[PDB]
């Protein structure tokens, strides 16, 4: 616990709650430093709920909608992993340093501007803060501190969701992080063209083509191993290797970035709620020098970086460049440098890495049992036993990637398309959830419209979703603009957040701007656009044939009329069901 780095933030919080501040001698924190406590003080989308009655009795759908916060913390966040051996550490540094240099070959780091940040907040209480000059003054005071060598307010607010913990920060802390490290996103350092293995900037509509491209590279099976709680396994050594990017920055920019890396990444201070007696609630103040603070501006890019480093190392272990003697200490580094310069880029191209999600196509199946460095780095695989060899896939269409699987389908004319797919319950369940209280029928209907148009663009091949989306679009006024967000994923490019005709938008995305679509002939009607095969639609959770779903479909126009009565019969509506 570096008090000379975290003390100022702790004193600032203590001053703001001096009368209630206490030190709970019986706090539950084991692997987090405890500093003290103080006395601190979802909804359904009715439109989507009304048009999806068969999914009220489906637990896979309804399940999506301080006691719960502490549960997530004690189980997956309050853990400590042993440090990797010295040789593992030298290998991680060497590959990270090689990777930053490859990524920086055709790109130079740069500072991101106040106006770039504002153009971002206007694109996606929140909008009023950047328009107020008092916010930019607080930002300026915190930057002053950062350049001197201190931090007062870059403090996290942790919210547990019972699965994962989401770490919040005030808009000001995120602007400062964006200013110094946002260039990784804005300039696509993790884009496929620049990184080889990255997929940043590609929509879910292109990810299948990436996997299909990888399936054609000679080698072993495709491996898609998830790491159990990736963000909680980011070690202090991963953070120092990620911060090597500062060596490519000019002094001024370097000072801003080193401050972010020191206070937001490497010496975190966090506020967390905890249930107290007589229904009362406390806020604890805790600190940690490792783990990823999930939900931060460059979380995705940095996770992508470290994941590419982990897969290059696993491939080096598999190819026998690294042996079990290299874990304890790496005596000769020359073999690693030679493997990176000769094979580095070829191995990057055999990967698709999106944050903590990866698919690797190795040169043979020795990759399945190359686990010694993977386990020494603390990157333990999900659900499987630590030393049980990984199971790879033969069919790229069955490979999991970004919570999806990809399928080749055929248009009525014979052209093939590669579509994203996932279990329907997850999609319907997510669309039934509305974030925000006091929500007007307009905002709820507009969010419903965004979900329906997203389904039309990406999940058009699911029979239930095509029907449900058309009923939503028939119940919401035509001129009402879609609002909100249907996903947090960087693969959600929001082409559906528009009032442009969805068949025109489908054509732009699947035909015109699809490089994997050779023949550019437009598709002029929805019936030309295919569904999955009944067996596959059923496997991924379809209710086609199921009695309540059939009644739902038979009564759908009546249901649409009821929603139109509630929104208002004076509004203008289009019938997308006919
Ligand atoms: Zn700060
Ligand atoms: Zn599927």
């Amino acid at each position: 616990p570096n008090m000379k780095i975290i003390g100022n933030r702790i004193e600032r919080i203590r001053s703001e709650h001096a009368e209630t501040w206490f030190f709970d001698e019986n706090h539950p924190y084991r692997t987090w430093a405890y500093h003290g406590s103080y006395e601190a003080p979802s909804l359904i989308n009715g439109v989507v709920r009304l048009l999806s009655k068969p999914w009220d009795v489906v637990t896979g759908v309804t399940g999506i909608a301080p006691y719960g916060q502490q549960r997530v913390f004690k189980e997956k966040v309050d853990t400590r992993v042993p440090d990797p051996q010295e040789g593992t550490r030298q290998v991680m540094s060497m590959v990270s340093s090689w990777l930053w240099k490859e990524l920086g070959k055709h790109k130079r780091p740069r500072v991101c501007t106040k106006e770039e940040f504002i153009n971002k907040v206007r694109s996606n209480t929140a909008v009023e803060a950047v328009n107020d000059p008092r916010f930019w003054a607080l930002v300026d005071k915190e930057r002053e501190h950062h350049l001197r060598g201190e931090c007062q307010s870059c403090v996290y607010n942790m919210m547990g969701k019972r699965s994962r913990a989401i770490w919040y920060m005030w808009l000001g802390a995120r602007f400062l992080e964006f200013e110094a490290l946002g260039f990784l996103n804005e300039d696509h350092w993790m884009g496929r063209e620049n990184s080889g293995g990255g997929v940043e900037g590609l929509g879910l509509q292109r990810l299948g083509y990436v996997l299909e491209e990888m399936s054609r590279i000679p080698g072993g099976r495709m491996y898609a191993d998830d790491t159990a709680g990736w963000d909680t396994r980011i070690s202090r050594f991963d953070l120092e290797n990620e911060a090597l990017i500062t060596n490519q920055m000019e002094k001024g920019h370097r000072a801003l970035a080193l401050a972010i890396i020191k206070y937001t990444y490497q010496n975190k201070v966090v506020k967390v709620l905890r249930p107290a007696e007589k229904g009362k609630t406390v806020m604890d103040i805790i600190s940690r020098q490792d783990q990823r603070g999930s939900g931060q501006v460059v979380t995705y890019a940095l996770n992508t970086f470290t994941n590419l480093v982990v897969q290059l190392i696993r491939n080096m272990e598999a190819e026998e460049v690294l042996e079990m003697q290299d874990l304890w200490l790496l005596r000769r580094s020359e073999k690693v440098t030679n493997w990176l310069q000769s094979n580095g880029w070829d191995r990057l191209k055999r990967m698709a890495v999106s944050g903590d999600d990866c698919v690797v196509k190795p040169i043979d199946d020795r990759f399945a049992h190359a686990l010694r460095f993977l386990n020494d780095m603390g990157k333990v695989r999900k659900d499987t036993q630590e030393w049980k060899p990984s199971t790879g896939w033969d069919n790229w269409e069955e490979v999991p990637f970004c919570s999806h699987h990809f399928n080749k389908l055929h248009l009525k004319d014979g052209r093939s398309i590669v579509v994203p797919c996932r279990h329907q319950d997850e999609l319907i369940g997510r669309a039934r959830v509305s974030p925000g209280a006091g929500w007007s029928i307009r905002e709820t209907a507009c969010l419903a419209k965004s979900y329906a148009q997203m389904w039309q663009l990406l999940y058009f091949h699911r029979r239930d979703l095509r029907l449900m989306a058309n009923a939503i679009c028939s119940s919401v006024p035509v001129d009402w603009v879609p609002t909100g967000r249907t996903t947090w994923s960087i693969h959600g490019k929001g082409e559906w957040m528009t009032t442009e005709d969805m068949l025109v938008v489908w054509n732009r995305v699947w035909i015109e701007e699809n490089d994997h679509m050779e023949d550019k002939t437009p598709v002029t009607k929805w019936t030309d656009i295919p569904y999955l095969g009944k067996r596959e639609d059923l496997w991924c959770g379809s209710l086609i044939g199921h009695r309540p779903r059939t009644t739902w479909a038979e009564n759908i126009k009546n249901t649409v009329n009821m929603v139109r009565r509630i929104i208002g019969d004076e509004e203008k509506y289009m019938d997308y069901l006919s």
